[PDB]
């Protein structure tokens, strides 16, 4: 798992995107389907979306990217005791989204990457160290239920 201080820095890393919870789910999300396109795919909502354009003035791929992060951050504040958290996510990801748990893999390089594109040089080695640790946790707990559900 992670350390008190590791946690302590995940949850300060949050603070950021508390911030602007809409503009941070909206580039994570945009981040996510431009470099890989195959994830615009599983959201029958967002494949009309063909350009970046479109992408960024979409209100619903704002609103979702809202619901996205919503849910990730009340796990994260959980500091790894999300159990009835997770499981439905990862349930209904699997069964009901078919999303591969290479996309969470995308997903959470892509929310690394969102928080040194809004905060260049405010999210120190120490910062990321924290919130890569509390990605795979996340992912890697999804991946266990994704192992009891046999998907792949
Ligand atoms: C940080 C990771 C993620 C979190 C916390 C998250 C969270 C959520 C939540 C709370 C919902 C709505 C309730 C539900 O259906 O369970 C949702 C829906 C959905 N998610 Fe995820 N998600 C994540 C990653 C992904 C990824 C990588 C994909 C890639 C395709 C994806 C695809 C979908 C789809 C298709 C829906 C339904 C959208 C609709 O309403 O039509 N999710 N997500």
């Amino acid at each position: 798992g992670l350390s008190d201080g590791e946690w302590q820095q995940v949850l300060n890393v949050w603070g950021k995107v508390e911030a602007d919870i809409a503009g941070h789910g909206q580039e994570v999300l945009i981040r996510l389907f431009t470099g890989h396109p195959e994830t615009l795919e599983k959201f029958d909502k967002f494949k009309h979306l063909k350009t970046e354009a479109e992408m960024k003035a979409s209100e619903d791929l704002k609103k979702h990217g809202t619901v996205v992060l919503t849910a990730l951050g009340g796990i994260l504040k959980k500091k790894g005791h999300h159990e009835a958290e997770l499981k439905p996510l990862a349930q209904s990801h699997a069964t009901k989204h078919k999303i591969p748990i290479k996309y969470l893999e995308f997903i959470s390089d892509a929310i690394i990457h969102v928080l040194h594109s809004k905060h260049p040089g405010d999210f120190g080695a120490d910062a990321q160290g924290a919130m890569t640790k509390a990605l795979e946790l996340f992912r890697n707990d999804i991946a266990a239920k994704y192992k009891e559900l046999g998907f792949q």
